[PDB]
């Protein structure tokens, strides 16, 4: 149920990014922008998003721009809200404990960068860049948003994929 | 119930408007005042509205005018509280989110022009202006009240029906 | 019998008068004339009767034109014949008592004047004006034909409709 209204939701919100004819990373639309990963680089399998101006910022390393009318349906709708406890992930479930995002598998590989992190209603809460290695767990660095400003979380020693 | 309501609600106050024998556009009686939008012209189907001088206002595309005393009892009452979630229309159920009225169906005509958009009560929230074509479904721009001012909202793209 | 005789021969010998796109007065075919109270203004809603020449008189207060040919075919008969007791109207049944026409129920309102009132044959023998409230009947002030004269008849206190 829940996860296969996840997976719908990120098959219709996910365009891959290649390079050199291999993927790198994700560009997901969030609410009315297109947001991806500012440090990943290639170009995004979509005629109409490859030809946008994309305003760039090195230091939340996010890159963004404004969506066509006709995929504004097929965005997600976002939250600024974040409860302490569990949220869905196309590997699995991550955890939010003491204001970090956590992965209990520990199996973060390079190149799911992009992929949003979502919440129990779909929402979208953040987007993931990289992870620390906390032994059997990995700290993720992800960009969320506050009511009005966005903010980077990067916990020591995390690495870009 | 809802719908037969609403139906009869409408036919004590809407009155079509016609130019060259065909209708264009619609006037609605809301609290004490007739509200009909500016950019459509000819004229109502009635003398004693007919006879009403209108105060203009290109910004808000709306004229107004305030109602004999004799139609006192036939006006739909107003409110402006826009909760989040489904409102009653003449032509289907329209899906109020994030800011924007949206018709799940994208079936809105020319010649719609100044059709309101009730509430669960009965309670009328907007009128209707024109719409914009997003992907499957159809933004509306509508005409809306706060506590004590009237705001206009313009999804862009929209056409002026 | 009477009630459908007296609808029918009334749907075929009265025109709303209307002005400013709401009915005020009738005018009724007696013989072969068009009569309308003076009181009352407007354009009869026909074409034939629009354009014919209108005597005005405002001793009697009454306005007579001659019909055309072809709608000889479409009026009341008249008579001058008054004997006492009971006579037939749109809204009810008439009573003539000492030479006064008296309104059961006082039901008149505004809008009823060019009315006739017709005998128990069908015939037409007055017009109605306005009436008098005295209590619980009213007097109606109605124009009459004697012989050869025509007269009016006006109790004090009536107001015209």
């Amino acid at each position: 149920k829940r996860e296969r209204m996840c997976m719908k939701i990120e098959n219709d919100c996910i365009f891959e990014v290649k390079h050199e004819g291999k993927v790198t990373g994700y560009a997901c639309l969030v609410g009315d922008k297109v947001m991806k990963p500012a440090h990943v680089k290639g170009v995004i399998d979509n005629a109409d998003l490859a030809k946008l101006a994309f305003k760039k910022s090195s230091k939340y390393d996010l890159e963004c721009a404004q969506i066509p009318v006709h995929m504004r349906s097929d965005a997600s709708k976002y939250t600024h809200e974040k409860p302490e406890g569990h949220y869905n992930w196309h590997h699995g479930a991550v955890q939010y404990s003491g204001g970090r995002f956590t992965i209990p598998t520990g199996a973060g590989k390079p190149g799911d960068s992009g992929r949003p992190i979502f919440d129990n209603k779909g929402r979208v809460v953040a987007i993931v860049l990289g992870g620390a290695n906390e032994g059997s767990r990995t700290a993720l660095s992800v960009v969320t948003w506050n009511k009005d400003m966005v903010t980077r979380v990067t916990p020591e020693g995390s690495e870009e994929w």
